[PDB]
C-alpha cells in the first residue's frame, strides 16, 4: 500500500491521472520523481522548468555541479540527484526530443531507467515539449517498466484520450 490516489490502474505495475506533477510530488513526497531531463541538466522549460521552479532554482544549481563534475547525460540515460523539497530523490532521465532530430527508438532505453526503483512518480517521457506522441510513450512505458509507475497527465484532454485510446 502507497498513498497515491485517484489514479486509473492501467495494467497490473502502471497507473495514470491528470495531475501537475509539480502538485503530486509536493503532496505525496515520494521516494523518486522523475524528471524530463535533457543531457545538459538545464530545466529551462516543460516538466523539467516547472520541477525546478518549485525548488527555487535549487535543483538546477545542484544539476550544474553535476554535469561540471561528470559532463552530460546520454540520450536514453539517467542519473539520480536529490529531490529537494518535493521527493527523497530525483531521477532525471532524458527521452529523445524529437525536436532535436533524436531517435525515437531511444525511448525505450529511456523507461529501462525506472526498473532501478522499486515506484516512481513520473511524466510520460518525451511528450509535450519533446515531441513525441504521448500516446506512443504511454505504450513504451506499459511494455518496458516492470516497477510500480504512477504517471501524471498534465492536459486533462490527453489524459481523457491515453485511457479511451489505452489497449
Ligand atoms: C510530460 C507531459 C506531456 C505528460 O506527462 N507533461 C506534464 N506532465 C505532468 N506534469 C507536468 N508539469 C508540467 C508539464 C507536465
Ligand atoms: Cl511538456
Amino acid at each position: 500500500v502507497n498513498s497515491f490516489s485517484g489514479y486509473l490502474k492501467l495494467t497490473d505495475n502502471v497507473y495514470i491521472k491528470n495531475a501537475d506533477i509539480v502538485e503530486e510530488a509536493k503532496k505525496v513526497k515520494p521516494t523518486v520523481v522523475v524528471n524530463a531531463a535533457n543531457v545538459y541538466l538545464k530545466h529551462g522549460g516543460g516538466v523539467a522548468g516547472a520541477l525546478n521552479k518549485a525548488t527555487n532554482n535549487a535543483m538546477q544549481v545542484e544539476s550544474d555541479d553535476y554535469i561540471a563534475t561528470n559532463g552530460p547525460l546520454k540520450v536514453g540515460g539517467s542519473c539520480v540527484l536529490s529531490g529537494h523539497n518535493l521527493a527523497k530523490h530525483c531521477l532525471h532521465v532524458v527521452g529523445p526530443n524529437v525536436n532535436k532530430g533524436e531517435d525515437i527508438q531511444l525511448l525505450k532505453s529511456a523507461y529501462e531507467n525506472f526498473n532501478q526503483h522499486e515506484v516512481l512518480l513520473a511524466p510520460l517521457l518525451s511528450a509535450g515539449i519533446f515531441g513525441a506522441d504521448p500516446i506512443h510513450s504511454l505504450r513504451v512505458c506499459v511494455d518496458t517498466v516492470r516497477t510500480n509507475v504512477y504517471l501524471a497527465v498534465f492536459d486533462k484532454n490527453l489524459y481523457d484520450k491515453l485511457v479511451s485510446s489505452f489497449l
